[PDB]
């Protein structure tokens, strides 16, 4: 197993250090900066936290000059990243801000790479053309979401056709991101508490995997996993704790690094299955993923026991599986989550139509364990 | 405590991949590629370890045209530098490729700058200009040593004046770096040893901190240390098995990141004291390291013992701190180090030179503990 890691954003990580937004802007702008400010809907929320204004302080300390462009919602749609290109080649604009969370910031990629481009950004999500450059983007993270500050990666969807895609390339990496624990004070609880599952989740899927070799890695996964199991608790019940949001924040980013996943395969079988949950009922990913992730990992013991034992030994500080499971259905309930499926009212009324859809048209799901339909009713049934 | 994190080299990490040098030098020049193959000395190791060869082959095989240039010494100095910018301007060199050490590393990095400068190069390592572009190189390890291959940093020796200086800038950052376990299999035993050491030290130096609130930043350096004290010690005994090698390889490369490391405060004592031991006995660092760290932290001890139990416990499984050191010296034991000076014949006639030359014009030196002259001669006698 030989592996390849580049990634070039750069991290601001740290709070009482808003000049480092227009400090960064001119370190990575052409010439004299004029720059777009992107928001979800009208900055109604970053507003409301303080963040418009100190981003605003930061840009005149500075002399930079801005224009606002704003209401990406979460799904963000093509029909304005068409009308961000366009600024930012009318206004002449050198590099974009996003001030949000990753619906922004894929918004935000999506503009930097058609604001150089002599063609339809689209072409580069669609598969047509590679692009080769990107005008810039920073970021400032509102919530330590899925790491899209971080990644390579910029998701739309065409609301014209109704298909949304996907567009991985190295330049759209952003130049920096500003990550202040601070935004984390002000997340609702249920949503703080589904972050804290999609970061250990995001650990696990990389984690329990069949290659071999991979010692140091495994070591670093677990590290990074305890520190969640540890702090996520804490930081549910002291949720203005500087130090218990840095760690959990910096476990995130971490999490979302491939130093400490080093080219071991990850599995998605959990994330497919709770997709399908989710596409039908109204449920967080976060709090689906605590209650499929157990009854996968009861449902696959049996494949490499001996890496489910080292698993819950690092972590759990026990070899038993069935206790060690027990501990971290324990450790969802710490954050405030039912873990049944029957507890949000999701009924077995579906667990087939789910199946099929997460299998798609294919004959099995998972690379831990191959995992057919009926294996996936079995996963589902554990988690009723 | 805030921080920045920024590191743009790509890692090719592995064996049997021997046309990522190609691949690499077209993914990272000036349209048509011509290269400078550097090297240490007429490359007369590392042709005798086959990488010279497998080198050219790649090269041949992507129609790379390439000049060589060698000679560049243990302390690279201008007088080759120079001569390097002179060939990358005349014979219009698009790419630098140092198949080497850090000493070529470093050489390859002060060519890199001075090929794209209209001045001396020298005007970016006594601090008169601020070097903003540079060709571009990369690097072939041939031994996992100090991380230049990942690092900011150039160390140049003007031999004319005897004045030896750094130059440190984003710039100088490799553009890739190829990373095979394989070339850890030649290198002699002292020197495996040594460089085993200087991974667990450069994470020791930045461990023991008194910063405060870095939980998982602890651990994290807490799994790296434990892989070097679990696989170092089986290394040295089965000195061509891949994996060993590589969690050790990848220990010093994570060793070299500054995330795992979050802006906690280091600590050079160890190394300054070392250094003046070296520069008047013939010495290797890393075997220096292993009989004053261990010396120093007995003097330290008492600053925050708190840190002290959490690492023996969570790297030797002891919160007793005697027991720890001991397991620390038994362990630099069982890679074949001797822990004392009096067995290198090294003599307590030079501790008082020593400790001056460590202080050089300051009372004090250290940042755990601050440290006079009579404390270093106490951790010389600690260690004699
Ligand atoms: N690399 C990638 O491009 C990548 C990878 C995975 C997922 N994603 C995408 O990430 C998106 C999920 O985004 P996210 O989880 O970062 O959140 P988000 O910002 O898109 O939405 C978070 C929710 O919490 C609120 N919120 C955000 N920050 C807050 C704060 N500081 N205080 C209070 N409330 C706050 C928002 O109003 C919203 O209701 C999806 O579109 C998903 O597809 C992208
Ligand atoms: N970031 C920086 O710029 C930075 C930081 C710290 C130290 N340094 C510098 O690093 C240098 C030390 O270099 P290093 O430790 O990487 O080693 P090196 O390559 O400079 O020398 C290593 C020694 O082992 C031999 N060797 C190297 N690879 C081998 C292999 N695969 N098989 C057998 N023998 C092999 C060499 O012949 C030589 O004797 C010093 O000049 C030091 O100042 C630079
Ligand atoms: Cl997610
Ligand atoms: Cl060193
Ligand atoms: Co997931
Ligand atoms: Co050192």
């Amino acid at each position: 197993d030989n592996f390849n890691y580049k990634n070039d954003t750069k991290i601001i990580f740290g709070k009482d250090n808003y000049s480092e937004i227009g400090k960064n802007i001119k370190i990575f702008s052409k010439k004299t900066p004029k720059i777009l400010l992107h928001y979800e809907a009208d900055g109604e929320l970053i507003k409301k936290l303080g963040i418009y204004e100190k981003v605003i302080s930061s840009l005149k300390e500075f002399d930079i000059e801005f224009i606002e462009l704003g209401g990406v919602v979460p799904n963000p749609r093509l029909s304005l990243v068409y009308e961000g290109i366009k600024i930012c080649k009318e206004e002449n604009i050198t590099f974009i801000l996003a001030v949000g969370g990753a619906s922004v910031i894929d918004s935000a990629k999506a503009i930097s790479l058609g604001a150089v481009d002599n063609g339809d950004v689209w072409d580069f999500f669609t598969a047509k053309r590679i692009p080769q450059d990107t005008l810039g983007i920073g970021v400032v993270l509102t919530i330590p979401g899925a790491g899209s500050e971080m990644s390579e990666s910029s998701i739309i969807t065409d609301e014209n056709k109704k298909q949304k895609a996907v567009c991985d390339t190295e330049v759209n990496f952003p130049k920096f991101a500003i990550l202040n624990p601070e935004v984390c004070y002000t997340i609702p609880d249920r949503l703080m508490a589904a972050g804290i599952v999609d970061i250990l989740s995001h650990l696990m899927e990389r984690y329990f995997t069949k290659s071999i070799d991979t010692a140091l890695s495994d070591s670093l996964i677990e590290a990074t996993m305890k520190i969640v199991i540890k702090y996520g608790p804490l930081l549910m019940k002291d949720r203005k704790n500087y130090n218990y949001c840095s760690q959990i924040m910096w476990a995130a980013t971490m999490a979302h690094n491939g130093m400490i996943a080093c080219g071991r395969v990850a599995d998605w079988a959990s994330h497919r299955i709770e997709h399908e949950i989710s596409g039908i009922y109204d449920l967080t990913h976060g709090i689906g993923m605590a209650i499929i992730f157990p009854a996968w990992m009861k449902y696959t013991k049996n494949i490499r026991p001996q890496i489910f034992e080292k698993f819950f030994k690092e972590v759990f500080n026990t070899v038993n599986i069935d206790e060690g499971i027990n501990k971290l259905e324990e450790f969802f309930k710490s954050l405030g989550i039912n873990l049944k499926l029957s507890d949000y009212g999701i009924t077995e009324e579906y667990f087939s139509l789910m199946a099929e859809k997460a299998l798609g048209n294919s004959e099995t799901l998972g690379r831990f364990m191959q995992l057919n339909k009926q294996d996936i009713i079995n996963i589902l049934n554990l988690a009723k």
